């Protein structure tokens, strides 16, 4: 009872990349100029072992079948000697955003970024996706007033049974620590470990507790501590994610409404200190 994928797999020659500079380590900044229309479009490329083919098409395969403001869209594969090319996002990865301009996060842009982070993965729930590891570091700011969800490494097109492997332990929910379970509401989890990280201006998750004994800190109802510029209201939010009982945590279409509600009014639901005082084309517009 499954569609029909039929997304489009584009195929780039490598004669159209300008590798600028390096970004990270490969990942490089640089620049696709398709032949004949005059358009310069800056992208990031992620460029022998049979395995890292094998993880890097299955994630060209999730980023391709995917299309939503709130989500990192693919522009195509080049295959050399494999390289993802997707829009290039300039202000880097919202974790390291916030820890770099923590004087500078107004509760605006906090409140407006967890609306389109659920925004995001809403539309990931309704393509039947598990993304299986959102966290801050996965989620690239094209401008300060625009994130979108990245990394599809563990994505899974629908609960998902796992079967072993390296897994980021302080943001996966219970069940997915004990019975490698994960599913939308697992995702859910992850969502309010994000806001965590968000509120908390790039705080380490459990910072110190090794994560062998994460499992058992759960298990005994502990949880991530209040930050201090929330409310009651939006760590009562945060809370909700991490119930044990997946089902009752909250939908990602009732996280949208509940921080849209929020956006409204701020400096209600946030409060922070100096709250107040706080042919080039980009690829969203190459259709
Ligand atoms: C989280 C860190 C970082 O974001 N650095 C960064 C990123 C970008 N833009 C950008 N656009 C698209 C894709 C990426 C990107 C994706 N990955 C993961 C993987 F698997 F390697 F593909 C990256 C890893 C490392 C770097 C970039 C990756 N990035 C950017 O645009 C100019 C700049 C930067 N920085 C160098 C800033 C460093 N941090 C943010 C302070």
């Amino acid at each position: 009872g499954e569609a029909p994928n039929q997304a489009l797999l584009r195929i780039l020659k490598e004669t159209e990349f300008k590798k600028i500079k390096v970004l990270g380590s490969t990942v490089y900044k640089g620049l696709w100029i398709p032949e004949g229309e005059k358009v310069k479009i800056p992208v990031a490329i992620k460029e022998t072992s049979p395995k890292a083919n094998k993880e890097i098409l299955d994630e060209a395969y999730v980023m391709a079948s995917v299309d939503n403001p709130h989500v990192c869209r693919l522009l195509g594969i080049c295959l050399t000697s494999v390289q993802l090319i997707t829009q290039l996002m300039p202000f880097g990865c919202l974790l390291d955003y916030v820890r770099e301009h923590k004087d500078n996060i107004g509760s605006q842009y906090l409140l407006n970024w967890c609306v389109q982070i659920a925004k995001g993965m809403n539309y990931l729930e309704d393509r039947r996706l598990v993304h299986r590891d959102l966290a801050a570091r996965n989620v690239l700011v094209k401008t300060p007033q625009h994130v979108k969800i990245t990394d599809f490494g563990l994505a899974k097109l629908l609960e998902y049974h796992a079967e072993g492997g390296k897994v980021p332990i302080k943001w996966m929910a219970l069940e997915s620590i004990l019975h490698r379970i994960y599913t939308h509401q697992s995702d859910v989890w992850s969502y309010g470990v994000t806001v965590w990280e968000l509120m908390t201006f790039g705080s380490k998750p459990y910072d110190g507790i090794p994560a062998s004994e994460i499992s058992s800190i759960l298990e005994k109802g502990e949880r991530l501590p209040q930050p201090p510029i929330c409310t009651i209201d939006v760590y009562m939010i945060m809370v909700k994610c991490w119930m044990i009982d997946a089902d009752s945590r909250p939908k990602f279409r009732e996280l949208i409404i509940e921080f849209s509600k929020m956006a409204r009014d701020p400096q209600r639901y946030l409060v922070i200190q100096g709250d107040e005082r706080m042919d080039v084309v980009d690829a969203d517009e190459y259709l």
